[PDB]
Parts: structure tokens; C-alpha cells; sequence
């Protein structure tokens, strides 16, 4: 029996970078895009459903989204983060399949990591013809350049960027000459990494706590880095000549 | 008590005026002038012409010169002439604006002019705004991961073709690499000679000739254009 020609128009998917959390750090694009959905979902952790991107989003005005949470596992194993991931996909194609246009809104920019990206990648191979876009946003680390005033990276400086500093990297981790290195997640391996530091020469450090947020910490001391109370939102870059 | 103006530096992304940050369209509309850069060339900035489009601009649009390449003194000398300018305006009251493309702060000639006018005055009152970056953009606009869980990005601001033979691409890396024109070719032959490597080639985005691409020999195929940009993903 032949299908027919039926047109059901499924919605629209959106994934939106939003920044590093200052609401004036989203681009127009973005902007739009919440204006123009009908659902918003944002990431929450399992520990509350508290979300600073929701809260970002609503500051913008204009939204008339409803916005939903999904939930990530922060789990070490692979098959439990992927359940997650194939349920939220599951929740994301359930509103979608209703022809109800939905964003995805993370923190930072969308395609640099990002949990959207599993999304997506799941999304697009579940669904080859989705209607998926994907709006780009200003990273943390050029939010520390611009916020500390210290150029990132010019002329032909190469830029480095690790993501997860683990204990057991500071004494293999090397600064070539001319370059900066981005350093992520600094929150229970700064004291290794300060170690590291401490040791080397022609580096100049910009350490940032909290970017866009009340208690925004910036500092080039490294001292001063390494008397401070360890922080989960922590970021450095290394600028080594 | 003469008060000197406020100084910004602006990031505008990659050229959509969509790309724009609420606080980059904020300050474009509160300043009295902004600068922009050109080439030794033309006297035309496209930069200009994005912020224009926001519409609600009134500030007076100025242009500086710069080129990059050259000589470290003739550098120097136009680095001077344009902190001189801009200073010219800080000192009657102005605020001002400093438009860039991409990012402020991320291989940007932004950074030679702020460094210049902070050494000359010490205690300017002097923002930053953060933009988006080419790199990210071109991800966005591919739908392709930039960079995921434990991997690590580097970007390379310049390819010259005696890289090729030098370049690693460890596994689980992504490469940025900015300017291929003119040694692209080379940079195939790199690229051919690995297994499990991803290639992501833009050029001209935002413009009439969008064109994105993630197959090898298309890339190969295709004539060599200055505005391209790609991204090496190792597994």
C-alpha cells in the first residue's frame, strides 16, 4: 500500500551556547531563538533542580517558552551517562514529535564541552531529517580574557585548551614556548597543578573563579591562587614566551 | 575635573550581525565614536558594516590602519599613530569604541592598541567584551562537536607547509587551523596520510558563497580561497 501524502511538520530543535552565565553575554541569535520556541530544556544536576541557565534565559524578556529540565548523569560510568543521555534524547524527540519547536540551552558555547553535543549526535542519528540548528556563544576563557584585560592568544602564539585536569597530569603537562593553555576544571587538582606552576619559568597565569557571577574572583597571583578556598567554577590559562 | 572618556573593545563574532552579543549592541549604542581597522589596501572595513546594521547607532565611525605583517618598526609606528588617535578622542570626553571581528582578546589587533594605551594611561577606564569565535562558529554552523569530554583543542593560527611534515594530531585532538591559503595542498597530503581523522572546512561564513564541507577530496578539489577555515579531529 503506497504511504501517501501526508505532511506532518515535526518542531523545530535548537541547541543554544549562552555563555559563560552573564545574561548580557548571549548573542542576538540566541535571543531570538527563545522567543521564537515553545520549550526550553536546560541541564540540572540530581542534586537540585535549580537551573542558572533558566534563570539566564528568563532574564532576557520576551520569553514565552515553557521551560523543562533534564537531568545528567555525573556518574563515572559510561553505560549509565549514556542511559541518561538516550532518556533525555527520548524526552527531547517526545516533545518534538508533537511538532513543538524546543531549545537546548547550555552554558558556554554549544558545540565546546558541552553535554549537548551527545544530544545532538544522538538526535541527528536517530532522526537524519531533523530540522536541527545550532547557535554558537562566548566561551570562558575569552570571558577571562576579557574580564582580566590579558590577551589570550595573538600573532603566531598557538592556543591549547585541556579540559579536565586530573592529579595525575601535572608533572607530564608541558608549556611550549609561545603558546597558552587553557586549564578548564582546576576545583580538586589545583593544588598538583599550582605545584606544576610553581616550577616553571616565562609564565604569566590568569586564574578566574565565578565568571559573570556576584562573587567573581580574578587574580595573575599566583599565591593569592593557591591560598584561595578550592572552587568548582575555576578556570586558568597559562601563557608560557 | 575634566573626565576623559570611557574605552571599549569589542568582539562582534565572525561577521553575522545575528552573532553579536547584547552587551557588544549595548555599547555600540552608547558611544560617541567607533573605531574600526582596515587594511593598507582599501579604506573599507566590513566590520563597519556589521555594526551599521544593528541599526540605532548614532556614533561617528573612524577608521585605523593596520598591518600585521610587516616590519616590526613600521608596526610600532602605526600602533603609536592609532593609540594617539584614540586617545585624541578619549581626551575630549568621548567615549569610544574598538570593533573588532572574532573575539577581542583571541589573535586580534585589539590587543597591540589596549596594551599600548594602558602603558600610556595608567588609569583608563577600559572594558572589554567577549565575542564568538570563528572556530566555534564553523562547528555550529557544521552541526559537527568542536570538542567533547577529555579531548583537547588546539588551534594554530598560521599553516605554513613545512608543518605538514612537523604536525602531529594526537589521538583524541581537535586542530584549529585558521590561515590554510596557499599551502593547503600540503595539508591534504598530511591529512591523507592518517586513518580515524575528521576534516571540517568552511568558507565565507555568513556570506552569499556559505559553503561547509567535511569530505577530503571535495576540499582537495576545490580552488584555494583566503577566507577558509578548518578544524582535525583525531579519534
Amino acid at each position: 500500500v503506497p504511504r501517501g501524502s501526508h505532511m506532518a511538520s515535526p518542531g523545530k530543535f535548537y541547541g543554544v551556547g549562552i555563555g559563560p552565565g552573564n545574561p548580557e553575554y548571549l548573542t542576538l541569535k540566541a535571543v531570538n531563538v527563545f522567543r521564537s520556541v515553545d520549550v526550553v530544556f536546560t541541564v540540572t544536576g540530581p542534586n537540585s533542580d535549580f537551573s542558572i541557565s533558566e534563570a539566564v534565559v528568563r532574564s532576557v524578556g520576551g520569553v514565552k517558552a515553557e521551560f523543562r529540565k533534564l537531568v545528567f548523569s555525573m556518574s563515572r560510568d559510561a553505560r549509565t551517562r549514556q542511559e541518561q543521555i538516550e532518556k533525555n534524547t527520548a524526552i527531547i524527540e517526545g516533545v518534538l514529535s508533537r511538532g513543538l519547536d524546543c531549545a537546548f540551552a547550555t552554558l558556554g558555547d554549544a558545540m565546546t564541552y558541552s553535554t549537548f553535543g551527545y544530544i545532538l549526535s544522538l538526535l541527528l542519528s536517530r532522526n537524519p531529517g531533523l530540522h536541527a540548528e545550532v547557535v554558537p556563544g562566548v566561551t570562558s576563557f575569552c570571558t577571562l580574557a576579557a574580564r582580566s584585560r590579558q590577551i589570550l592568544v595573538e600573532n603566531g602564539e598557538r592556543l591549547r585548551v585541556i579540559p579536565a585536569f586530573k592529579p595525575e597530569m601535572a608533572d607530564s603537562l608541558e608549556f611550549p614556548p609561545g603558546t597558552t593553555t587553557v586549564l578548564m576544571k582546576t576545583y580538586r587538582s589545583r593544588a598538583r597543578l599550582m605545584e606544576r606552576i610553581r616550577r616553571e619559568k616565562d609564565i604569566r597565569v590568569i586564574y578566574g573563579e565565578r565568571l559573570g557571577m556576584p562573587d567573581e574572583f580574578i587574580t595573575d597571583d599566583i599565591h593569592v591562587i593557591d591560598a584561595r578556598p578550592e572552587e568548582y567554577l575555576s578556570l586558568m590559562f597559562v601563557k608560557k614566551a
